[PDB]
Formats: structure tokens, C-alpha cells, sequence
């Protein structure tokens, strides 16, 4: 659920999910359309696509368990939806960490009309 995902993001990047990643670019937050603005926005796009492969799961509210093995994120065994949701979130948190150097505040609160284009998962 968003509770685990937010904690994962803070641990990984030092930034608070909200406000740092809830209104960033075209895909971090709201849903999504257009071309990702940058690497961090692409992390969100892929994350949305990852959730997209789990039609009968509920990523935002279904809670899962995960632990840290010397920094490494390890998803603990739960239901099948929980396992897959955790893997999607783990991937995004790492992607965010990997692109911290290019994170740009000019993409915070990015306006909707500037998200033009096509990008299928
Ligand atoms: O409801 C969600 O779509 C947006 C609010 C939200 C809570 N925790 C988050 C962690 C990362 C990105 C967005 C969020």
C-alpha cells in the first residue's frame, strides 16, 4: 500500500514521497498521459505500468511486508498480489535512487497541458 511505498521512498532517497514525488512530471502521482519528462518521471511511468499488470490486485490499499538485508530491499512472502505489488514498489524506489542526481524541482507541480504524447506500456 501507499504506506509501505512512501516509507520505502524516504529510506531510499531521503525525500518524502509527498511532496517530492506526488506531483512530479507527467506520471508521478495522478495517473498519466504524454511523454515522461525525465529519468525520474520514467520511473513513475514504469511503476504505473507495473501496477497495470495487476488488474485484480489493489496496490494502494493492500499492505505487504518487506525487510532490509544490509540495505537491500527484500519482499516477504504474503498473498500473490502482495508479493507482486512489493516488487513493483521496490523497483521504483531503486529507480528513484538511481536517478536522484537528475531530480529537478522544475518538474514539481508540473501542469497537465504540458503532458503531450503517446507511450504505451
Ligand atoms: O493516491 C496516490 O495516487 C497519490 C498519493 C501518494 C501517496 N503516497 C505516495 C507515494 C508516491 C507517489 C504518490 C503517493
Amino acid at each position: 500500500s501507499l504506506l509501505e511505498f512512501g516509507k520505502m521512498i524516504l529510506e531510499e532517497t531521503g525525500k518524502l514521497a509527498i511532496p517530492s514525488y506526488s506531483s512530479y512530471g507527467c506520471y508521478c502521482g495522478w495517473g498519466g498521459k504524454g511523454t515522461p519528462k525525465d529519468a525520474t518521471d520514467r520511473c513513475c511511468f514504469v511503476h504505473d505500468c507495473c501496477y497495470g499488470n495487476l488488474p485484480d490486485c489493489n496496490p494502494k490499499s493492500d499492505r505487504y511486508k518487506y525487510k532490509r538485508v544490509n540495505g537491500a530491499i527484500v519482499c516477504e512472502k504474503g498473498t500473490s498480489c502482495e508479493n507482486r505489488i512489493c516488487e513493483c514498489d521496490k523497483a521504483a524506489a531503486i529507480c528513484f535512487r538511481q536517478n536522484l542526481n537528475t531530480y529537478s524541482k522544475k518538474y514539481m507541480l508540473y501542469p497537465d497541458f504540458l503532458c503531450k504524447g503517446e507511450l504505451k506500456c
